[PDB]
């Protein structure tokens, strides 16, 4: 099948590091540098051979048309109220990004009010956060270039959907908060820095700062409100209280769901905002998570986990913060992980809770925190919420694996509280009732059960002949529940496929145990646990070794590269998107040092030792038995992808290339596709998710000789 070559690589052997008493070679380190006429050519020359493999056969292009089509539906995010009006996302079907809408009320005509589309030809500056002022009136909103985490925050004046001069460069990471007095707005924003800021560069950041921007002002004018010199890493975020009163800093530094929590009485600034806060120091340490719901006077609700890794709601009286006299306003649940609340209609707090990786709604009362309302869901996830505390209604999204989802409206005023669909669509073409979706919990190396749901058609046989495609995470306290995939089905439908979305350790199904049952010392049990579900899906007969297909994005590109090392025997092929592959340095560029609260760092002789064990880039070895070649690899990443810098996937494919590439027995391909004008995943165009699928299921498609099916 291989009809191409494999492209030259400069192999630098003097590139020798000793991490504590052990030496690591590092030949390929000059692809770090993404400038290089060397490493620019490095990527050409891999393109050049990914492309015709991925598109000589036809499958690619009935994959497309086929996406092409059933992706074509219309897409609504839940109606939001902003003062007096409403606002919604809009995707027709096709457009390469949603439009924002605004209305008068629900019964009136809807108007463009921000349509990313008319910003670039290709789609690629996408709407990347944003906030309206408290009344409603004037509009921030972050827009970001060709996939990168920077970005510039622009602004208007709702009525009419005027522009405004006001522009804030060099944020990334941020918060957007207005003050209720309608003047300005904090954000974040990192100092200048040498070299390029536009995604492409894997300079690291540091000094994120917090800023107060006064509305008709030039950004040079901004008040400095908080900084962290002593603490290069640490990233606080601002939000206003619901009655304006206060504003809340969360500082936060890594990934751990924990943050630092101080406050500041506006009221009691001396004259306004007009430099760094009287800041009060309410939690002053990184022990917990504590995420502000609402408050009445001094007496503040938050979500935390403090000493309840399943969360809980408590209330924190500022002028009686010790801890022994917090309120326990909702306990924690023994086993449900309580995701996220939300304060509305003054007194009702909207609790979503996952329950066995499956969304529940409902609705308490702030005061006692009993239970008042159930809100009906079948099984899936909430996506989309709306309703704050001067809100009188709610809206919610529902999505599953076999349908787009449901649009809930409630009017909270009406005594019974009773939900109604507002809006739903069903895409043509698919047929949810031909399709089931169960889920079973198998045991892992160490006899931990691990949830995974198996969506497939009605009355497969189990016989092991079907492809699979099985999906992973594992990490950052992410939860992988039930989502829509149009792709996916199309896997199912058109090429007989098995889906599976393994609930792996490391992410926030059961709670920050679950977390920490995969991150640091024992990373290891989330490639466990991960390789334990394609052993269960291959002895149920859902699947065999040679038919299975493992995919993952990011730290799951990490997941299934891992697995694929470890492995090779129980994989025919792998995707890796966007994956974090060198364990040693991932550090070291732009915003991974955040990452060592799951992952270590190699600094440290113990972290090293785990590290050194899994890394990717650092295990790829010949299997021995002559009978095992590694499978089939396709590594996914784009040059605009700062948030995992590419050279991760350049280093890596080089490795496999060589190391196994080069091997007789190697005839499974190893290849990877750098895509322009792109990055990470949020924020991509349309046109680029559908490119990217076709090219997903067209490698699968072509390494394990799969047929089309009309």
């Amino acid at each position: 099948m291989l009809s191409f070559q494999y492209p030259d690589v400069y192999r630098d052997e003097t590139a020798i590091q000793d991490y504590h008493g052990h030496k690591v070679c590092d030949p390929y380190a000059w692809l770090e540098d993404p400038d290089s006429e060397q490493t620019k050519a490095f990527v050409e020359a891999q393109n050049k051979i990914t492309v015709p493999f991925l598109e000589q056969c036809p499958i690619r292009g009935l994959y497309k048309e086929r996406m092409t089509e059933l992706y074509d539906y219309p897409k609504y995010s839940c109606h939001f109220k902003k003062g007096k009006r409403y606002f919604y996302f809009y995707n027709t079907g096709l457009q390469n990004q949603r439009v924002l809408y605004v209305q008068d009320s629900l019964e009136g005509e809807a108007r463009v009010f921000l349509d990313p589309n008319i910003l670039s030809d290709d789609g690629t500056v996408a709407l990347r956060g944003y906030a309206f002022s408290e009344d409603g009136e004037y509009f921030a909103y972050g827009l970001s270039a060709s996939g990168s985490d920077w970005v510039t925050i622009k602004f208007m004046k709702v009525d009419g959907a005027k522009e405004l001069p006001d522009v804030l460069e060099r944020v990334k990471f941020s918060c957007m908060a207005w003050t209720h007095d309608g003047k300005g707005m904090f954000y974040n924003a990192y100092p200048q820095q040498d070299g390029k800021s536009d995604g492409t560069e894997t300079s690291t950041n540091l000094h994120q700062k917090l800023y107060y921007h006064v509305l008709g002002t030039d950004q040079s004018e901004d008040i400095l409100c908080a900084e962290f010199p002593d603490e290069p890493k640490w990233m606080g975020g601002a939000e206003l209280s619901d009655d304006g009163r206060y504003v809340l800093l969360s500082i936060r530094e890594g990934c751990d769901p924990v943050n630092r929590l101080w406050y500041c009485d506006l009221q009691q600034e001396s004259n306004g905002i007009t430099g760094i806060l009287k800041w009060v120091k309410l939690i002053d340490n990184f022990e917990g998570e504590y995420d502000y719901v609402t408050n009445e006077g001094t007496v503040f609700t938050f979500k935390t986990n403090r000493h309840s890794p399943n969360y809980r709601l408590i209330n924190i009286d500022f002028t009686d913060p010790e801890e022994s006299k917090w309120k326990v306003l909702v306990p924690e649940h023994e086993k449900d992980v309580l995701e996220w609340v939300a304060c509305v209609r003054s007194n009702f707090l909207v609790l979503c809770y996952l329950h066995d990786v499956k969304n529940t709604l409902q609705l308490h009362d702030l005061a006692t925190g009993a239970l008042l309302k159930i809100f009906p869901l079948e099984v899936g996830s909430v996506v989309g919420y709306s309703g704050q505390k001067k809100d009188t209604e709610i809206f919610y999204q529902f999505t599953s694996f076999l349908s787009p989802g449901i649009i809930y409206h409630c009017d909270l005023t009406k005594e019974e509280l009773e939900p109604r669909v507002f809006r739903e669509v069903t895409v043509k073409g698919i047929d949810a009732s031909d399709y089931q979706t169960v889920q079973i919990f198998y045991p892992s190396k160490d006899g931990t059960k691990i949830p995974m749901f198996i969506v497939h058609k009605k009355g497969i046989k189990l016989d092991g002949s079907h492809p699979a495609f099985l999906y992973g995470f594992g990490g950052f306290n992410i939860s992988i529940t039930p989502n829509y995939s149009v792709s996916r089905l199309i896997f199912v439908r058109h090429m007989g496929g098995v889906l599976a979305v393994a609930n792996i350790r490391g992410g926030g199904e059961y709670g920050e145990t679950w977390h920490k049952g995969g991150i640091l010392a024992n990373k290891q049990n989330c490639f466990d646990d991960f390789q334990c579900a394609a052993e269960y899906l291959i002895k149920e007969g859902y699947t065999s070794p040679k038919r299975l297909t493992i995919n993952g994005g990011s730290n799951g590109g990490l997941l299934v590269a891992t697995c694929a090392n470890q492995r090779p025997d129980l994989f025919g092929c792998v995707i890796a998107q966007v994956g974090v592959m060198d364990m040693l340095k991932f550090h070291k560029y732009t915003i991974g040092h955040a990452w060592t609260t799951d992952y270590g760092c190699s600094d440290s002789k113990q972290h090293f030792e785990w590290l050194i064990k899994y890394s990717p880039l650092h295990n790829v070895k010949l299997p021995e038995a002559d009978d095992i070649q590694y499978p089939s690899m396709l590594l996914l990443t784009a040059d605009h992808d700062d948030r995992v810098v590419p050279l991760h996937s350049l280093k890596f494919i080089a490795t496999l290339q060589y190391i196994v590439g080069r091997s007789r027995k190697q005839n499974n391909p190893l290849l990877i596709h750098v895509d322009t004008k792109a990055g990470h995943g949020a924020g991509k165009p349309t046109a680029k998710v559908i490119e990217e699928v076709s090219d997903m299921f067209a490698f699968i498609a072509r390494c394990l000789n799969i047929d089309w099916i009309p």
